[PDB]
């Protein structure tokens, strides 16, 4: 007997400029695993089996990675 | 017995000038999993079982990876 | 018994200028597996069995990648 | 019998300049685990089974990681 | 019996300029595992099986690392 949940209830001269503004936003995630079984044997790899959740406004950068899950980098330069 | 939910309810001279905005936004991700088998064997590689959720609002960059999910770089420059 | 689920319910001189907007949005997904059975075997590659949700507003860059899953990236420059 | 909640509730000449923004927020995320069994075995490399939560605004920077979830780097300069 | 919750009720010349801002957030993570077994073997690697939250406004650097869960570095320079 498994949940999970998110919720949001609302039981109810202006002058707004770049205001109310969601930017990079992650919201409202649920998850559930029951009598899962697993089996990993990783060797020199990237193995992701659980729950990410990357919100980010802004990433400058020449040769940038902002959001990596289960990367495997081996560049030869 | 199993659930994952989420939910929003709303039982109820203005000037918006660039308001009100939603840029680079994940919402409502529900996921379940009840008596799943799962047998990984990774040899340098990348496995992503997993729930990944990015939100982003600018990524900037020459040669940038923005979100990668299960990437295997192996270049050679 | 399994669910997963998203739900919003609304039981109800302005100007608005570039306002009330949705720009790189993922909203509501749903997902369930039950009684699955799966064997990876990965050998230097990219296996992705799992939920991915990427929202991003802007994405400059020469040669960027914006949004990869399940990516085998080899080059020989 | 297992749960996991995140709710919000509001049972109820002004000027905005750049106000009431969200910039790289993670809000609401529910995981639930019920009778899961796990057998990892990692060599040299990087398994990832948790929850991970990442928020930023900025992350300036050539050749920036700003998040990073299961990532093995092995490059040779 | 197990729960997590997090919740937030609110029964209920002005000039914001640049306020009331989130920036870099992370609020409401809810996680449970109730009767999981788990068996890590990890020989110079990287593990994560719990929860992470990180929630940073800005992280400048050349060649930083701004969150990094499950992270194996061996570069050759």
């Amino acid at each position: 007997g498994v949940v999970a949940a998110a919720e949001k209830t609302k039981q109810g001269g202006v002058l707004y400029v770049g205001s109310k503004t969601k930017e990079g936003v992650v919201h409202g995630v649920a998850t559930v695993a029951e009598k899962t079984k697993e089996q990993v044997t990783n060797v020199g790899g990237a193995v992701v089996t659980g729950v990410t959740a990357v919100a980010q406004k802004t990433v400058e950068g020449a040769g940038s990675i902002a959001a990596a899950t289960g990367f495997v980098k081996k560049d030869q330069l």
